[PDB]
């Protein structure tokens, strides 16, 4: 099935998933001297306070920490969004090394790893329904960088030993995404798509200016989880981000000056 090695990585994608060569693909690269700023684009409104993780989950490609989304208890809202995405999953992607990771990338800066917080559009009822439209999906996108540690980050690392294979997960309850945000919530955002198949074109891109910074025990934490399954021929969880594709027909905006 898909992934990310020689045989079955993101230039393979396309066969499967004839979207891959889209108008409308990510990752793209930010060029931030092209971005423009659009002083109409409102400040982001991150309300993360009554977040419910529930889980944790490694699905073969990243881990996944699960919220309740039955009801609007963490959404995101403004910025260059029209109504209220409710937070359902954040993943990251990283690199086997500190100079990759990143599928944005900018002005073709590659960063250690980028996390992914992804929302869905509840005029359409469910995630699933959500997916189908070109405005069903935001996507908050914070760069990582090695340096000082990430205290928010470290009740994720610590229960990565308990699902270092495909298919485990784990209960994770009780964590508080803010910890994960930045100062700024200066961004860029551009219309986009899922970055794994399917690569659904029903997303708005919201990337953040500012990284967070991770230390390199972290990171190296991450890339101690495996791909594979339990008892399968170890292949290290490293490199699952997909490259820069084509800026197209689209418009990269900037928050700010
Ligand atoms: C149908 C369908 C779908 C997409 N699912 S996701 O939005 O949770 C998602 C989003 C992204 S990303 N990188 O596009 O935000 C990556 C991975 C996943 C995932 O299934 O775990
Ligand atoms: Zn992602």
């Amino acid at each position: 099935h898909w992934g990310y090695g020689k045989h079955n990585g993101p230039e393979h994608w396309h066969k499967d998933f004839p979207i891959a060569k889209g108008e409308r693909q990510s990752p793209v690269d930010i060029d931030t001297h092209t971005a423009k700023y659009d002083p109409s684009l409102k400040p982001l409104s991150v309300s993360y306070d009554q977040a419910t993780s529930l889980r944790i989950l490694n699905n073969g490609h990243a881990f996944n920490v699960e919220f309740d989304d039955s009801q609007d208890k963490a959404v995101l809202k403004g910025g260059p969004l029209d109504g209220t995405y409710r937070l359902i999953q954040f993943h990251f992607h990283w690199g086997s090394l500190d100079g990759q990771g990143s599928e944005h990338t900018v002005d073709k800066k590659k960063y250690a790893a980028e996390l992914h917080l992804v929302h869905w559009n509840t005029k359409y009822g469910d995630f699933g329904k959500a997916v189908q439209q070109p405005d069903g999906l935001a996507v908050l996108g914070i760069f990582l960088k090695v340096g000082s540690a990430k205290p928010g980050l470290q009740k994720v690392v610590d229960v990565l030993d308990s699902i270092k294979t495909k298919g485990k997960s784990a209960d994770f309850t009780n964590f508080d995404p803010r910890g994960l945000l930045p100062e700024s919530l200066d961004y860029w955002t551009y219309p986009g798509s899922l970055t794994t198949p399917p690569l659904l074109e029903c997303v708005t891109w919201i990337v953040l200016k500012e990284p967070i910074s991770v230390s390199s025990e972290q990171v190296l934490k991450f890339r101690k989880l495996n791909f594979n399954g339990e008892g399968e021929p170890e292949e290290l969880m490293v490199d699952n981000w997909r490259p820069a594709q084509p800026l197209k027909n689209r418009q990269i905006k900037a928050s700010f000056k």
